[PDB]
Formats: C-alpha cells, sequence, structure tokens
C-alpha cells in the first residue's frame, strides 16, 4: 500500500492527501517558509515564503496564503500543538475546512497518536517535516 493512503486512513481523511502544504516558523524579522508536495512528490515551482510570537505568525500566513490561494488536502505545521491549534483557528476564523496535522507522535484533533518508528505514516510526516526544515534553514 501507498503511505498516502495510509495517511488518509490514520487521519479519517474525507480526502486523499493529493495536495499537502508545509509551513514552519523560523526568527532570522519572522519568516514562514511553506513546502508543497504533490501526489508525495516536492513541487518546489509552488514553494512560498513569507516576511512577516509564533502563533500569530501563523495566523498571518494562513489567513494571507488561503484568502489568495486554494486549501491543500493537508496541512502540516512542523510544531506540536499549540501551532497546530493556531493554525486550524485562523482556518476556522475564516470559515475555511481543512485537516491541519503537527509531529509532537503526531499531533492530530487535539490529541496525540503514538506510532511505531517504522509506520509508513510516521515515516512520511517525518519526510515533511524534513523537507519543511531543509526549505526554511536556507533562507
Amino acid at each position: 500500500m501507498e503511505a498516502l493512503e495510509e495517511l488518509m486512513k490514520l487521519l479519517n481523511m474525507k480526502d486523499f492527501p493529493y495536495r499537502i502544504e508545509g509551513i514552519d516558523i523560523s526568527h532570522l524579522y519572522t519568516v514562514a517558509s511553506l513546502v508543497v508536495f504533490e501526489d508525495g512528490f516536492p513541487k518546489k515551482g509552488d514553494y512560498r515564503r513569507y516576511k512577516i510570537d509564533d502563533y500569530e505568525s501563523i495566523r498571518t500566513v494562513v489567513k494571507r496564503r488561503y484568502s489568495k490561494h486554494p486549501l491543500p488536502n493537508l496541512l502540516f505545521v512542523d510544531g506540536g500543538i499549540g501551532q497546530v491549534n493556531a493554525a486550524i483557528e485562523a482556518l476556522k476564523e475564516i470559515g475555511k475546512d481543512c485537516p491541519v496535522v503537527g509531529l509532537a507522535t503526531v499531533v492530530f484533533e487535539n490529541r496525540e497518536i503514538h506510532l511505531p518508528h517504522d509506520h509508513p505514516v510516521l515515516r512520511l510526516l517525518v519526510q515533511i517535516r524534513d523537507e519543511t526544515h531543509r526549505f526554511a534553514v536556507s533562507y
């Protein structure tokens, strides 16, 4: 089986995670770095950095971006529950619905899901996090 299908099932997603966006907030101005995976592959032409209090930063970027662009099927936030929940609140505040996941163990729906190290979904989420971080650290 494919990791994307397994991710869909783990998170009980309504939609297949065809487009995943990943966001990291870093401090050196605050910069939000955003990566894009399409069908599991990075799409570097679609990467973004926003120049702009990590919760306020996430809120601003989420609202700036999704007032101009379609939601992904899944948003990954390189952070734990506080950042994940900041993104969820920001989306709700503008009347938009998209699942948000992070890593604390997966952070999802105000809960944590511990996965075995080699679980394919954990491995995929780590890959997304690592690409998010690679892009951020490069600025």
